[PDB]
Order: structure tokens, then sequence, then C-alpha cells
């Protein structure tokens, strides 16, 4: 067929609890004993959050006059039933862009003579339209995916505790000092508030509502349109802002109280604390949300990606630790010598050109890193590497090391903790157990989660941590070539699975050739293309490279396959026409501009829309005001404040080099790169760059869940012990502190750390 007929998705074989459980059970996938939680009861908002009563008596008061709290007398087992689209019954959910296809075939037929290079565009669009389908897959797909994750975390190459492999909290932190340099929160004459308050206290007021206006919001960024999570299935975070704040407050207040319990009390304080955690088990159970993607039709029943939708309170709590720090750490390879991070990289404004120049540089082997993505240049070959199902490789202690790193580097003033023991206990011994190796909810089944829940506030940091460790092992092996057995052996050493998704030989040569063979187009002569200009499909965070004669630099082009995959299946008065303009112009702007047929087709299809909206008086201009929020590609143009239009001028404006943002860090990163630090740390002799803060957190992690306050004290003492150079040797202060902890008998037993106690409590039935 020239134009494929509508596709009817096969029937979902696991669309019922009985079938799903059977499948999981026969694949050795752990199903937990179900837990129940209190029904939600109505409550006066000003009664629960009296300190925020002011927010409701104003315009833009997201706080409802009442709150639904999980504190009712009767309990219930929660259920989550995701709607999958399209489906055998309603297969018309997300239609292929057949109009675009017809237009392209028409343009090709219009071209006198013939050109196989132009035909390839329709051939590729066609292939995508029949091989793929955009949607949320099926239960069978989510489930099959899950046993794959368990397989990554278990079996072939079982996950490993980095701490039992020779790494230490500080050891991993000095690798991240380079790999993911971080700065303090705020970054102003008037910084950020310390981690010592309950979330509602992050909202401060000045203007008495009678004066004028003045509110200080220190709460993290939150997607109001995303799911609220376990406590409130069927609701958005935006509809549960109050309850999200109230539950976090209550949870943090009880934790504090339980940590300040007096000794010599009727009953064990241990059980009281563990019971409180059990009552909050739902904070460790994410909704198994089916991620809408353009999947392969042949894979509809065997592969659907899942999003571990974290419960609002857990997400808010963890974000109060990570976001303030991370959002102020635009530190990467473009603004810090020796830094392999691509953290807040953007290919536009000269971004891509710098990466290419970094590749061209003769130095090698070298590496770039971004979460679970690793890019290595070795023997003049470019290797795009992916951790295999990254998240499933994560261990509770990996995240613990991540929280340590973030607190010691982001919440510490010259070694001085900027957090109380409540937060230290949460960050080091609660949060890791809540979102890693905890559980999830699908249908009415409470199921195990292997590895970290893809979606928890720290999934990026945790994945970046994992890649960082393989880079460390790579360095210690003298940087073998990625295709070697030596490189692969890193898998067994860290228990982390990975694979090469792409390889490009003679990369410097091919990159230089882009200059020589650039074809005329919007960025080379300022004309409508007739032939696509060559590129190098780096897939650098989704981007390819091509040369611009007009700007004299390399500019980005969206990876060919991704561009045509999106073109084949668009995502979710005359609003329909307005969106088509966004769809078509965005496709061009992001890379379509470099492909003759696609470009002209989107250009024409978009043109018609503008005209139709014109002969309707539609205020298109006011509509596209913040178009970045209406496009699947908007994330790339957010902080650019540009007009949605594709011309040689606009594209030139978009790629015109701009100076890199200044880095924000404490101690100047080892300019010698990761392998300098890798070789150093291997010695076993390194300083405690975390200072007192590091000792406090190490003490908190090695002590009983209940002895957080004492754990800190033993740390403060030990720090004063060596007055001249206390942070001289980490392994020293470590072995010492362990003795002190055991002397005070607050040191947890070998196989029963605070983390394990918490994980068992959350599961306890």
């Amino acid at each position: 067929l020239l134009i494929p007929k509508v596709w009817v998705p096969p029937e979902d074989p696991l669309a019922s609890p009985s079938r799903l459980a059977k499948f999981l059970r026969e694949n050795g996938y752990k199903v937990l004993q179900p837990r129940s939680l209190p029904e939600n009861e109505e409550y006066e908002t000003d009664q629960i959050l009296p300190d925020l009563a002011w927010m409701r008596q104003i315009e833009g008061a997201v706080l409802k006059p009442t709150l639904s709290l999980p504190i009712g007398d009767q309990e219930y087992f929660p259920k989550y039933y995701p709607t999958h689209r399209p489906s055998k019954e309603k297969p018309n959910a997300y239609p292929p862009d057949i109009a675009l296809l017809k237009q392209m075939i028409y343009l090709f037929l219009q071209v006198p003579e013939a050109n196989e290079g132009l035909k390839d565009e329709v051939t590729l669009l066609t292939q995508n339209i029949r091989d793929k389908a955009y949607g949320s897959g099926t239960y069978m797909g989510q489930a099959t995916r899950l046993v794959a994750m368990k397989e990554v975390a278990t079996g072939r190459n079982p996950n490993k505790d980095p701490l039992k492999l020779g790494y230490t909290f500080e050891s991993i932190a000095q690798l991240l000092d380079i790999t993911l340099p971080v700065g303090p929160p705020g970054e102003d004459d008037k910084p950020w508030v310390p981690l010592t308050r309950v979330p509602s206290r992050m909202l401060v007021l000045t203007g008495d509502v009678d004066g004028d206006f003045e509110v200080e919001d220190y709460l993290p960024k939150i997607n109001l349109k995303s799911s609220s999570g376990l406590p409130y299935v069927g609701r958005t975070k935006g509809e549960t802002i109050g309850e999200m704040i109230a539950i976090s407050n209550q949870f943090l207040r009880e934790l504090s109280t339980l940590l300040k319990q007096g000794a010599g009390t009727k009953g064990s304080n241990k059980k009281k604390l563990l019971s409180m955690l059990s009552d909050y088990w739902y904070l460790s159970c994410g909704l198994l949300f089916p991620k809408a993607e353009r999947y392969d039709k042949s894979t509809w029943l065997t592969k659907t990606r899942n999003i571990w939708s974290a419960p609002s309170p857990t997400h808010l709590m963890i974000s109060m630790i990570t976001w303030p720090v991370m959002s102020n750490s635009p530190n990467n390879v473009l603004n810090i010598e020796g830094c392999p991070s691509l953290y807040k990289f953007n290919p536009f404004r000269g971004g891509l050109n710098r990466i290419v120049e970094w590749i061209l540089a003769p130095e090698e082997p070298k590496a770039l890193v971004y979460a679970d993505n690793i890019y290595i240049v070795h023997s003049n070959t470019w290797y795009s590497i992916d951790l295999e199902k990254g998240e499933a490789n994560c261990t509770r202690q990996h995240m613990q090391a991540a929280m340590y790193y973030i607190l010691t580097r982001g919440w510490s003033d010259n070694g001085d903790p900027m957090f109380n023991q409540t937060w230290a206990t949460f960050a080091m011994n609660i949060a890791p157990a809540l979102v890693v190796d905890s559980s999830c909810l699908i249908m009415n089944l409470q199921i195990k989660t292997y590895g970290q829940g893809s979606g928890n506030a720290a999934t990026f940091i945790n994945n970046h941590l994992l890649s960082t460790l393989v880079l460390d092992q790579w360095n210690l092996m003298r940087q073998p070539r990625p295709d070697s057995e030596e490189f692969k052996s890193i898998e067994d050493k860290l228990g982390i699975n990975f694979k090469i998704e792409r390889s490009i030989d003679d990369i410097r040569g091919k990159l230089r050739q882009l200059v020589l063979l650039a074809q005329p187009g919007y960025l080379s002569g300022g004309v409508e293309p007739e032939q696509s200009s060559p590129t190098v499909e780096l897939d650098l965070l989704g981007w390819s490279a091509t040369y611009s004669k007009d700007l004299g630099i390399y500019v980005p082009v969206l990876d060919k396959e991704r561009l045509f995959c999106s073109a084949a299946y668009p995502k979710g008065v005359g609003i329909e026409q307005a969106y088509k303009v966004v769809r078509y112009e965005a496709l061009r702007l992001v890379g379509g501009w470099n492909y003759p047929l696609l470009n002209k087709a989107c250009k024409n299809n978009a043109g018609a829309a503008r005209r139709h909206l014109e002969a309707k008086g539609f205020p298109l201009d006011e509509f596209l005001a913040e178009w970045s929020e209406l496009s699947e590609f908007g994330e790339a143009f957010e902080g650019f404040n540009i007009k949605l239009t594709v011309t040689s001028e606009s594209l030139a404006e978009l790629n015109k080099p701009v100076p890199p943002k200044p880095p924000n860090v404490n101690r100047p990163v080892n300019t010698g790169g990761l392998k300098a630090v890798s070789n150093a740390l291997k010695t076993g002799r390194y300083r405690n760059e975390a200072g007192l803060s590091g000792l406090v957190l190490l003490a908190t992690a090695r002590s009983r869940l209940q002895d957080a306050v004492k754990a800190k004290a033993e740390a403060e003492k030990l720090h004063k012990s060596k007055p001249d150079d206390p942070d001289a040797d980490w392994f020293e202060r470590s072995e010492t502190l362990s003795d002190l902890l055991e002397k005070a008998d607050i040191a947890s037993k070998v196989a029963h750390s605070a983390l394990v106690e918490t994980s068992d409590a959350l599961e306890a039935v």
C-alpha cells in the first residue's frame, strides 16, 4: 500500500489482575502482600496549614478551602487502572500524519526528472508510518518490560552495592566533583533557606495583604499537570498541592519527634519509628504509568516503557534536596575545563559547534556524560553508549551516595551542615528506600520495583552516578576501546549493564568533511534547500552535526531517524489548525529545515493553516506567544524567547554563538579530568573534602535509624579531635568514627543498616 490503512492494535492479553499476576508470578517477579491505607477525609485547610491561610485570601490561591487527608478510620487497598491508547476498540487515538505523506509524494512527483535522494524522504516517512504507532502500549507491554528490568537488576549481571566494592561516600563524591560539579542554592546576596524546615515553611510573606505584595517561594519546581501519585489516584499535583504539603509536614514532624525520643522509655523507640514508616508505606509506592511513545507495532505487546509515578509528598521531599542545588549548577564541558558533563547542554547558540571542536581536538581517549548516556571518543571512533535500562541497575546505596554528594557539596558551608538530622535521616536512610527497590501499583496489584523508580526526583542524578562509576572503572583499566572484552568486563565489576547503541569510525575525518561538502540551504547561502546537506549522526542527546557556511560553524540537526519518527506520528475555535502550525514549524525548526521534501511539505501544510486561521480571524500571534509549551520540542527553545518561524534569518539567530553561562561551584574542579582523580582515589589515600558534614552523614548512615542525633554528636566530637588538619585522610576518620559509633552502641549491625530497616518497615504487613 502507498497510504497504509488504519491500524487496529492487537488485543491486550494481560488486561486483567488474574492474568497479570499469573504472568509476573511465573516470571519470578515479586508480588507483595497488599497493604491498605486510610480513606481520605475532608478537612479545613486553614486548620491543617494555618501558616498558609494567607495564600487563599488572594488572587491565584491554588489552595482549596479544604483538604483530603489519608487519615480516615476505615482503610482500603488502592487501585490504578491506566487507559491505554490506541486500542483494539478505539484505534483512532493518534493517527499517522497521512496528510504530510501525501504532500511529500506530491512534491516528489512534481520534481521533473527524478531524484532518488528526495524519494528517500517519502520512503523513510512511509517506513516509519507502517512500522510504528504512537500511544501508551499495553499491560502486556508494561509487564514484559518489567521482567526485563528485573532481569537487568537480577540474573545475568546482578546489581552491586558500590560501597561493598571498595567505594566510599566521599570516594564517589570526588568523582562527581568532576563528573557532576555542583553549586550552593540561591547564589545571591540573599541565598536559600537551609534544610531545617517543613515544606509549608518554604513559603514566606511580607506584604500584609493590606500593603501591596511580597511572597518568597522556596519550594521546588513541580509539574502541576503530572499525576499526584499513590495517595490520590486520578488527581493531578495541581489539584493536590495542599495535601502534598500537609502530608510532608506531618511526616517530617513525626520523624523529628521519633528522632528526639528520650532514652529509658516504656517500649522500644525503634519499633515506634519503624511503625510510623509502615503507616506511610504508600510514600514508597509509585503508580506504574504507561509512557506514551512511538513504539514499533510488532512490539506493542512486549515493550511499553513505564514511568514510576512518585507520590507527591515523596517527590516534594526529595526535590527540596536536589532541585535547589541542581537548578543552580549549570556546570558542564562548555564552561569548565576537564568537565565531561553535558548536564544543562543545549546545541543551539553555538553549543553543538563546541562539542564538535571538542571531538576534533587530538586528545583521546575522552568521554562526555549525561545521566545514563555515555559518549566516548577512542581511536578516532565515536561511541554512543547507553546503560542497559539504566534505572534497573540502581541500588539503594547508589542513591544514598548521591544524597551524600548533594548534601556535602550543595548543603554545606565549608564543611558546615546546612541541614538538621531529620533531613539527614530522610536523605540518607529514608528517601533511598522509598524510591529504589520499593514497589509500584498497577491495577489492584502491589508489585515490586527493581532498581530505582524511573521518575523519582533523583532518577537523573542516580543514573549520572552510575555512568560516572563505569567511567571510573574505564579509567582504571587504562581506557580500553568500548568494543573490547576489557571494556565489557566493567559490567561484572559494577553490576551495571550497558551497551553500544551507535559507533562511527574516522569521526574527525567525517566531521571535517561536513565543511567541505555543505550543500546550499538556509544556513549556506540563505536559500530553500533542494538537496539535504550532509550530517554526522552523532546522536549527542539526540542531535546530529552539519556545517553552516553562513555562520562558519557546525550547527545541530535533529537525528534523522527521530525526526522522521516524529513526523510520522504527531503527539497529542480553529485550535486544530493552530496546533498544526506548531507541529509543522517545530519539525522544520528542529531539523526539518535540512531535508528538502520534509521542509517544503511542512512549510506548505503549515502555510495553509496560517491562511485558514487568517480567514477566521484567529489570534494566532497571541496563541504562539509561548509556543515552546505547545511543542514536544519546546524544551529545547524555552529560554530563547524566539518567534516560531523558519527562515535563514531565524535559523541564523538561533545558532549565533553566545557566551557559555558562568559555572557555579565551590572548590575548583581538578583540571586534570576524571582520570586524574580516578588514579588518585585508587590510592586509598584521599582527603575528606566534605568536612564535618561528611562525617555527620557517614555517621547517620552507619548508625541505627533511631540514633541520628547521637550519630551526629559522635561526628562533631571526632571532627574537633584533629584541630589542625581534620579532613586530612578520609579512610582514617572513617575507621575511627566506626569505633566511636560502636563504643556508643549506636552502630547498626553488618547486614542491618538504617536503609534495610526502613525498606522492611515499608513492606511490613
